[PDB]
């Protein structure tokens, strides 16, 4: 089990893990190569601060959950990749406030670059650098070299805020899943999922998250809208949330509901 209380692993995460963004300021994106490409201000002056906020995993157990109305009824809604709400939104809700994205999407899918879904709310893109890079190093070896067709949608899109969260932070959230399961945690980064629920919990005073502990509906469906399966289609991700809910665990069975306070809110 883990050895560390709810709110003591709260303060562990507030304090070890920050969430920023890359900075004009962060060589090398202050030269003139990236001149005008990063937002110059903060995501805190775009995002927030807010009350309640939901975050929407890509499960397929959303499908025929009819959550719509429930992921709704939040000041904001978070949702990752290319997950879409239009043919779903009864079971996924219509509002997509920040979207938060892996680097092989945004390097690799043609569809970034065409799909108008991508162009409501605030983006951010993320890459998994090496353990313990700085963002110098990083930039010399990224996982995918998203870069070009960061700047190309810059550039279709100047007034879409899109931001690049910093490396250093998906490691120092893995190293906190480490403490609580050494001896079964993988050498991969934490899931986009894990990082937006913990974006989410510095930017709002609550996040309830829908279909990341599975419901009543857990399926073999890997994302809500698939079509098919194919090569297309966490254990200690999901411990770590459940461990921080506030909820009932009949939300989490019913709705698919995990509800956990923003660090705002906590005591340290
Ligand atoms: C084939 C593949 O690469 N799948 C990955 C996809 C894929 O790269 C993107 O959709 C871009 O195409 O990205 C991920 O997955 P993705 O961003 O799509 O899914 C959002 C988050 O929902 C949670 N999830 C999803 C499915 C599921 N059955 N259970 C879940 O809990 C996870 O927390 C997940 O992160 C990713 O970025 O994390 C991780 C996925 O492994």
């Amino acid at each position: 089990g883990i050895k560390f209380s709810a709110e003591a692993l709260r303060c562990h995460l507030r304090d070890h893990v920050n969430v920023s963004m890359v900075e004009v300021t962060d060589f090398p994106f202050n030269t003139s190569e990236w001149e005008g490409y990063l937002p110059k201000e903060s995501i805190r002056t775009k995002a927030g601060p807010w009350g309640r906020c939901a975050v929407v995993s890509s499960a397929g157990s959303l499908k025929s959950s009819q959550l719509g109305r429930e992921i709704d009824d939040h000041d904001a809604v978070l949702r990752f990749n290319g997950a879409p709400t239009a043919n779903f939104q009864q079971d996924v809700g219509t509002k997509t406030t920040i979207r938060l994205m892996n680097s092989q999407l945004v390097t690799t899918e043609k569809r970034f670059l065409k799909d108008s879904l991508y162009n409501e709310g605030i983006l951010i893109v993320w890459d998994p650098s090496v353990y313990h890079s700085d963002i110098p190093k990083w930039y010399q070896n990224p996982d995918y070299n998203f870069f070009n067709n960061y700047k190309t949608y810059r550039k279709l899109h100047p007034n879409q805020p899109f931001y690049i969260l910093k490396p250093q932070m998906p490691w120092e959230l893995w190293d906190i899943l480490q403490e609580i399961s050494p001896e079964e945690i993988q050498p991969n980064p934490p899931s986009s999922g894990m990082l937006g629920i913990i974006i989410m919990m510095t930017l709002c005073d609550q996040v309830d998250i829908y279909e990341f502990l599975p419901s009543k509906r857990k399926t073999d469906v890997c994302y809500y809208y698939q079509k098919f399966f194919d090569s297309a289609c966490l254990l200690y991700e999901k411990n770590l949330v459940k461990h921080l809910n506030q909820g009932t665990d009949e939300d989490i069975y019913l709705l698919g509901k995990a509800t956990l306070p923003g660090f705002r809110t906590i005591h340290c």
